[PDB]
Parts: C-alpha cells; sequence; structure tokens
C-alpha cells in the first residue's frame, strides 16, 4: 500500500502562523485516510517566496513556510503516525547571496559558517553565460532563465549536495525526494543524487509538452509521451532506483477524457494510455499539483469533475497522489478517504491488474484485480457491465465502485 499526499498549494507560505504549524492539526486526518507520504515544499531560503528560487540551502529558518524547529515537529509528527516526509529537492539552479567583482550574483553561501556550498561562478554551467564565468562544463539539461544553473558534472557540487540532501534525512527527518524541474539536469546526473542518498522513493517532476491537434486537444496516441518518461526511469538504473516519475501523461489524457471522450482511457493494446499503462511501479498519477491547479492554474482538471479523477487514480495501477485542497477544501475530505480505503482494504498497489471493461465516450468501467469495479462518466445506467458479484459501496456525481 502506497499512497502520496501533496501537503501544500501555491498560496500557502502565505498562512497566518506559519504552514507547517497549521499542518500538525492536519496530521491525524492524513494519516487516518491512508496516506503514507506526504511531499512537502522546498525547506530553505528561497529569494522567491515559494520557495522554488533556493539560495541559503542550509538555512532552513529563513523558509516562509516555518523554521527548522517547525519542520521537524511535523515530520516527527507524521512519523508518530507512521507516515512518510518527502521533501521538494530543488537543485536545477541556485540563487547567489552576493554579486561578485563584475556586480553579477554568483557567489553562493550555503547558510553555515564554514565554506559548505560557499560555491562561486567556476560552480555555474558556462553555456548559462548570464551568471557564469566561462570555466564550469556544459549544463547536462534545460536552462532555468531566473537564476544560475548549477553543473552537476562538478566534483565538489556533486560531494557538496549529497552531503546536504543525507543533512536534510538526518537532520530534519526527511525520508524522500521530489525532484523539481528534473528536465533541467540528466538522468545520470540525477542517478548520482539518489543513490548517493539512499531516498525511500524519488518522484522526479519530468514535463514534457503533450502532443496536440488543431482543436488545442492532445492527441489519442501519447505514447511518444509517455516514452519520454520510461527512458528517463531506465536511464537513472530502472527496476533497482528508487527512482520514478510523476505522470504527466495521465494528467494530460486524464484532463481531455472526462469531457465525454472516455474512449481516450484505452490504447490500442488494451492497456491505460499513460506511463501507468507501462511501468506501473514508476508512475505516480495525480489530478492537479500547485502548477496545474491552485492559483497558478497552468492546466487544471476540469472543476466539475474532479472526484472522477480520483475514483480513476485511486483505484488504479500508478502510485497515486492526493492534492491537498481537493482533499482538505473542495469538501470531498470523506469521499476521497473512502475511495483510499477501498484501495487499501482489497490489496490494491501499483502494480496491480487492470481489465477495461468499457471505453466509450460517456463511460469508463475497469476491473482491478478481479476485486475492484470502477466507472466514471455522465452515462448513468453502467449495470450491464458489472460482472456478477460486485456490489456497490461509493458512489457520488458521474462516478461509483463496487467490491466483490
Ligand atoms: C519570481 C519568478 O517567478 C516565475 O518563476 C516561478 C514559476 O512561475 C513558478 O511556476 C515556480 O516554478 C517551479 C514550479 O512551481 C515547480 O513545481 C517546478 O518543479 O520548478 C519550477 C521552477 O523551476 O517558481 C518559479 C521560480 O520562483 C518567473 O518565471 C520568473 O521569471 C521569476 N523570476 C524573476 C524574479 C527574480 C527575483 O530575485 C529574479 O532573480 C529573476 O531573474 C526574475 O526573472
Ligand atoms: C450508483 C450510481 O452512482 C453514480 O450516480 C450518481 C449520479 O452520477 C449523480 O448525477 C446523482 O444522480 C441522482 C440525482 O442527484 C437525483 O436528483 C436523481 O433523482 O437521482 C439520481 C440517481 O441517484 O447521484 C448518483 C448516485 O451517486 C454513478 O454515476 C452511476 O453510474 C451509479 N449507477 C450504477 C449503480 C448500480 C448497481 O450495481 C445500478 O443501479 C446502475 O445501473 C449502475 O450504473
Ligand atoms: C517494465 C518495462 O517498462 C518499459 O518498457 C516499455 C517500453 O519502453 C515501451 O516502448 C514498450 O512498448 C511496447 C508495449 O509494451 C506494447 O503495448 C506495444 O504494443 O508494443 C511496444 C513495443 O515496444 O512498452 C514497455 C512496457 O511494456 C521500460 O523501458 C523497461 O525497461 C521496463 N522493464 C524493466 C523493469 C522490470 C519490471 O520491474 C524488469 O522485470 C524488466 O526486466 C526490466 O527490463
Ligand atoms: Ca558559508
Ligand atoms: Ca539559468
Ligand atoms: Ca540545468
Amino acid at each position: 500500500h502506497q499512497v502520496l499526499f501533496q501537503g501544500f498549494n501555491w498560496e500557502s507560505w502565505k498562512q497566518s502562523g506559519g504552514w507547517y504549524n497549521m499542518m500538525m492539526g492536519k496530521v491525524d486526518d492524513i494519516a487516518a485516510a491512508g496516506v503514507t507520504h506526504v511531499w512537502l515544499p522546498p525547506p530553505s531560503h528561497s529569494v522567491s517566496n515559494e520557495g522554488y528560487m533556493p539560495g541559503r540551502l542550509y538555512d532552513i529558518d529563513a523558509s516562509k513556510y516555518g523554521n527548522a524547529a517547525e519542520l521537524k515537529s511535523l515530520i516527527g509528527a507524521l512519523h508518530g503516525k507512521g507516515v512518510q516526509a518527502i521533501a521538494d529537492i530543488v537543485i536545477n539552479h541556485r540563487c547567489a547571496d552576493y554579486k561578485d567583482s563584475r556586480g553579477i550574483y554568483c557567489i553562493f553561501e550555503g547558510g553555515t559558517s564554514d565554506g559548505r556550498l560557499d560555491w562561486g561562478p567556476h560552480m555555474i554551467c558556462r553555456d548559462d553565460t548570464k551568471y557564469s564565468d566561462g570555466t564550469a562544463n556544459l549544463d547536462t539539461g534545460a536552462d532555468f532563465a531566473a537564476a544560475p544553473d548549477i553543473d552537476h558534472l562538478n566534483d565538489r557540487v556533486q560531494r557538496e549536495l549529497k552531503e546536504w540532501l543525507l543533512w536534510l534525512k538526518s537532520d530534519l527527518g526527511f525520508d524522500a525526494w521530489r525532484l523539481a524541474f528534473a528536465r533541467g539536469y540528466s538522468p545520470e546526473m540525477a542517478k548520482v543524487y539518489i543513490d548517493g542518498t539512499s531516498p525511500s522513493l524519488a518522484v522526479a517532476e519530468v514535463w514534457d509538452n503533450m502532443a496536440t491537434g488543431g482543436d488545442g486537444k492532445p492527441n489519442y496516441d501519447q505514447d511518444a509521451h509517455r516514452q519520454n518518461l520510461v527512458n528517463w526511469v531506465d536511464k537513472v538504473g530502472g527496476a533497482a532506483s528508487a527512482g520514478m516519475v510523476f505522470d504527466f501523461t495521465t494528467k494530460g489524457i486524464l484532463n481531455a477524457a472526462v469531457e465525454g471522450e472516455l474512449w481516450r482511457l484505452i490504447d490500442p493494446q488494451g492497456k491505460a494510455p499513460g506511463v501507468m499503462g507501462w511501468w506501473p511501479a514508476k508512475a505516480v498519477t495525480f489530478v492537479d499539483n500547485h502548477d496545474t491547479g491552485s492559483t497558478q492554474a497552468m492546466w487544471p482538471f476540469p472543476s466539475d469533475k474532479v472526484m472522477q479523477g480520483y475514483a480513476y487514480i485511486l483505484t488504479h495501477p500508478g502510485i497515486p497522489c492526493i492534492f491537498y485542497d481537493h482533499f482538505f477544501n473542495w469538501g470531498f475530505k470523506d469521499q476521497i478517504a473512502a475511495l483510499v480505503a477501498i484501495r487499501k482494504r482489497n490489496g490494491i498497489t501499483a502494480t496491480s491488474a487492470l481489465k477495461i471493461l468499457m471505453h466509450e465516450g460517456d463511460a469508463y468501467v475497469a476491473e482491478i484485480d478481479g476485486k475492484v469495479v470502477v466507472k466514471i462518466g455522465s452515462r448513468y445506467d453502467v449495470g450491464a457491465v458489472i460482472p456478477a458479484g460486485f456490489v456497490t459501496s461509493a458512489h457520488g456525481n458521474d462516478y461509483a465502485v463496487w467490491e466483490k
């Protein structure tokens, strides 16, 4: 059994009294709902309020979300209830506290009295000429325009970041990682940090654009998109590696599918169309995160159909990740909990088997491990598709789950 929970949204830093402090009162509900891991925001000093422009990595007290004591307290609370903590690791780029003699912000400060992470432009990818001094290696991946991109091929860089990551585990209690903007460096580099820090899991955010048509809708065939994702996992170490990826393929298809196009939910081989259908053990599914949803809303799930999104990922192969707002703010708390309960009770895991029973525009029906049947869609009556022995146990707007 494994169910993730993103424990913050894009407005969290703003929480009166501190975000971690407020999360303490949510721990028991999260644990009781069957969550096994909670993904927490980037914990260090950041030039940006949300934490995605990290500077003094060791300076946890400067975080807008709360300080080290407050963070350790939350992680300890989660651990007391048997839930693990995943930290949002932002290492593609970094902001330097000080300017060099060129007036460029490229002299770093790790946040400790000694020289840990006190880098210079020599650690900035040479091709990021907005900040580099031309001496470093070429960036192993994509660039982040608003800040210096780090040269992960630099030995001191690899050594000091691994040192830092191990301190997050030993000093704050983090168990695992969420690799922010993993397209920014190669899978080979991600392997260095993953293999060198032994996380219970390392879920990478590898976000590639999805193929779409002239009408704006994603193509039915998204094999190229999930292929990129499995190729990343292969390169990071495959089955032996703790690394895995967010299933953006499933997110994109699902966004469009629920709009009366549920025939999109099966590929020509009879399998789920996203990463879930090719390497479920490595696919972390989700309805929305702080980027696609929340106040950023870069690619929100159709608002009136969110529970169909959860009826899908919570009963299916892959590792589902519940979004904070959906659980505590949309009034779906009991319904989501019931779905997680059905998943756990029937022993459904990331590798459970999926047998699709119906895949028409307004009706998708699937059977998992021969023990659960789920339906989503605007077509009310699918009773002729339900196998004998199955009784309904959860249901709401345009979705229903049976157990037999
Ligand atoms: C203040 C910056 O705001 C913008 O960048 C944001 C971005 O819009 C957010 O979506 C967020 O992106 C992160 C995702 O949330 C996360 O899931 C993913 O894993 O990682 C990305 C980051 O790679 O956060 C970023 C960074 O805060 C905007 O695009 C950016 O230009 C802007 N930076 C400006 C402000 C500065 C402040 O000192 C300058 O240093 C920058 O040069 C300037 O452009
Ligand atoms: C048990 C059913 O659960 C789901 O149906 C929802 C439906 O989508 C909602 O729109 C809502 O409809 C009710 C209206 O709110 C109400 O005003 C109206 O008077 O009555 C309707 C009917 O209840 O609520 C229902 C219930 O949550 C799901 O989408 C739907 O497919 C499902 N029906 C299945 C259950 C059965 C038992 O094995 C069979 O009776 C059906 O054939 C089967 O499809
Ligand atoms: C479990 C494997 O997942 C990945 O493999 C997928 C391929 O990348 C993808 O191209 C392939 O496409 C085929 C489809 O299966 C068919 O539906 C289609 O009709 O024909 C396509 C022809 O290629 O689908 C693969 C998934 O079925 C990884 O690339 C691969 O390395 C993975 N195997 C790993 C992991 C396990 C399972 O834990 C080990 O037992 C394997 O030995 C190891 O190699
Ligand atoms: Ca220092
Ligand atoms: Ca850059
Ligand atoms: Ca980069």
